[PDB]
């Protein structure tokens, strides 16, 4: 047996039944998010759901609309304006539907003759972003499935490049491939480096500044030193927009220092790319037009739904030379780390062209603008400190109190966050940074005002005074 | 500046605007879907600019217009070429519930539903494939990430190479598996650092199974060539034929040898759905790996794929780098779209007894195809069939060998373009051969029969 709405009949006979459906869960759907600040950031604490059976008989469509307003509750609520405190932001209306749409059509993007209305368009439209970090005009490159899979397909190529491994792979090498990165880097890079066979300890770490920028000096000293202890380094990778602090490394000295070397210059600009839509901030990325592969997360700070995701490359045509297995355009399956892949690129175009490049330099000065309040309360508060410097709508600060020993303060700081979530509904997210505790704000949601900011630092100062401070 | 509906205001403040949009499209999309079978199974440009100002909602709905109306439409009763099937209802509206919430399956804090479920879910599912008490896995976005997780571990475990990497090996470490196996393994094996000659091909029998005698002395052989085995691949549903390698035999040999067992079950694995038709699968229970992808027999929409481990253990002992477990760690994957809703409410829509019914249908649909092609002397059959996939090929006698490849072709395009019935058109054992796929709920007797038709009047002129 199978239930009248199980699929959608494509002769319209079961139209009624269908659009009745789809109408509750859409109507559903609407309400949660046109009413999302009645929700908090976190949901109340799970209950630990027990063990799952798969059913064998169908589900009613009122178990389903049930099971789908529980998992709506239960979810985490970024469309809070008090949700301050990490890179996952409420989704654009038109990320939404592009997901629906894409969902619909149901295409594939590992070939052209499976998706002949977005394979093209997904290359042309990156080719145009690429156009905007300025790579020139071989660039290119493909979406992928989030930010760690772009820096995996980066280092491969940068990988089979230097040691020309597509045949023969890497295990005949003597000397240990390396690559350097700032001690602030993402952990992807040491996924990746597990992954391509080079081992977690091949991502070599460089100092970064009291700004958690990376030290150039330091980065001249590394490479000296693996060449010394007979290592082979083959690739620099700077970071734009760090996920703790949100700084940037200084993209024109270090791609200055990987082309004195010769090694591959890759950017992840997961976060931090998106400025190149602000021409007002997209000076921090100068040097970035130099890099020879990039990767971007529309999905962070352009509001793209999970996941969305690029790896560019200033020469597309390194994918064929240096990637593609051996056997105009190119089936996308063939020069990505994915084969099938859903149609990101709906939900993307949409949103790029209902946001448009001014509504984007909106939302970025915006950001940096409520940061930048956090930044003045936060200076002109003796107990509260600053990681550093921000380049980016990120503030990574906490208390120091001077009233009470250092060995207390990670315990202060964690119950300043769990203050602030379950009394103010003010989430900001409590890394470990530098060995301590500290908080973090991320000002993305569009939603979040002044306001916002000054409520939490009237709960903070009222939490300052419990112990005399 | 920011278009009034470029978000929802979770205060309500622009919720009829909101509304407005959200119903254009749904609309849209519901009389798309409602009325597929106007749109050909396959459908009949230059720079793009990102616009500086917002576009309008009239821009917006007419993109989305061109984008339906030039995809491919599997939801065509005609369109049985690929494992591209149609979506299941469910699967369409939890990706619009997924992409509204917008959680993020990297850790457990980002995703606090979805992540205990996607869990505990894929130990069910472990359970169906008899996987032992152990059993877990992630969902993957796509079956190639599944066989790349799966690969990585079976290296990480015969060379500790999680901290060190492989460089420096005095033996090249290779991967057994079929000559008909996906590509995906090659792939994963450059990844990897491996290199794609490290995927050693072994003979497949006539019906495109691997050929267990092959393997063992393919094992014998490597060993005298200085290179180092360990991990065999099984293929449970070759992608051009459908076909299903001999999971207990492959596996007995992969353990004699002390080699990681990874049975690829993307397509074929939706077989534990069905009592009539597991029993194909005997031997998967053995492995030390599968991976099996929803969004191809469960009709779950694209992506929707997983690996299971008999040994969950194993991704914290050999995955997971140095410093309930948060996903991220345990995939190729960090941030994940929650692929989860979409699975479980179609798997809660439709059913085992709903999948059951669909896979037996298949069956039944292929079998008729199979019949077809017996009947006609000038059609040949590629071999057995084990899955709802036949792949067959004209060889008239008429006609010098030399033309058959051009003769399939033009067959193919005329089914198409005449018959609005889309096979596809795969290189085979050096040859172009046709291709049905039966997964279309809403294919029928009479479609085959249709095509059948066509097939005669091309071969009668
Ligand atoms: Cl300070
Ligand atoms: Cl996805
Ligand atoms: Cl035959």
């Amino acid at each position: 047996f199978l239930p009248a709405t199980a699929f959608i009949d494509p002769e319209g006979r079961n139209r009624n039944e269908v659009e009745r459906l789809v109408q509750q869960v859409v109507d559903l759907i609407l309400a949660k998010l046109t009413g999302a600040a009645e929700r908090p950031p976190m949901p109340e604490t799970v209950d630990l759901p027990g063990p799952i059976t798969i059913p064998e008989a169908a589900a009613t469509e009122a178990t389903l609309l049930q099971a789908i307003r529980d998992m709506v509750d239960g979810s985490m609520n970024p469309a809070n304006p008090g949700y301050i405190g990490h890179m996952d932001p409420m989704p654009a209306t038109m990320a939404i539907l592009g997901d629906l749409v894409a969902a619909a059509v149901n295409n594939n993007m590992l070939s052209l003759e499976m998706s002949p209305s977005f394979s093209r368009l997904e290359t042309l439209l990156l080719r145009a972003i690429a156009g905007l970090f300025g790579l020139g005009e071989q660039a290119g490159g493909v979406l992928t499935s989030g930010g760690s899979l772009a820096n995996l397909q980066a280092l491969a190529v940068a990988r089979n490049v230097a040691f020309d491994s597509v045949e023969p792979g890497i295990t005949g090498l003597a000397q240990r491939p390396v690559i350097f990165a700032s001690e602030a880097a993402h952990t992807s890079l040491q996924k990746a480096a597990m992954l391509l066979g080079l081992g977690t300890a091949a991502v070599i770490p460089v100092r970064a500044t009291a700004d958690s920028r990376m030290d150039p000096e330091d980065l001249r000293a590394r490479i000296d030193q693996a060449r010394g202890a007979g290592q082979h380094p083959f690739c620099v990778v700077a970071t734009a927009g760090t996920t703790t602090t949100g700084n940037i490394d200084p993209l024109a000295e270090i791609g200055a220092i990987a082309r004195e070397h010769g090694l591959w210059f890759h950017v992840d600009a997961a976060y931090g790319g998106a400025l190149v839509f602000s021409e007002r901030h997209r000076w921090r990325l100068a040097g970035i037009e130099q890099a020879d592969s990039i990767t971007f997360n529309p999905q962070k700070w352009l509001y793209v739904a999970k996941t969305c995701a690029m790896v560019l490359f200033r020469d597309a045509g390194v994918l064929e030379r240096a990637f593609r297995i051996p056997a105009g355009f190119i089936n996308l399956g063939e020069i990505g780390v994915q084969g099938t892949r859903h149609a990101d690129v709906v939900k993307l175009w949409l949103t790029l062209q209902h946001i448009g490049q001014q509504g984007y330099a909106r939302l970025i000065d915006d950001g940096y603008r409520l940061a930048e309040r956090v930044v003045e309360g936060v200076r002109q508060r003796p107990f509260l400190r600053l990681a550093g410097e921000i380049d980016t709508n990120i503030v990574c600060f906490r208390g120091e109190p001077d009233w009470l020993p250092a060995e207390r303060w990670d315990d202060w700081n964690a119950a300043l966050q769990a203050l602030l979530l379950r009394e103010g509904k003010i989430f900001l997210s409590l890394p470990v940074y530098r060995g301590g505790r500290w908080l973090r704000a991320v000002l993305l949601n569009p939603y979040t005002t002044d306001a916002v900011i000054d409520a939490m630092f009237k709960q903070i100062d009222r939490f300052a005074g419990r112990e005399r401070g």
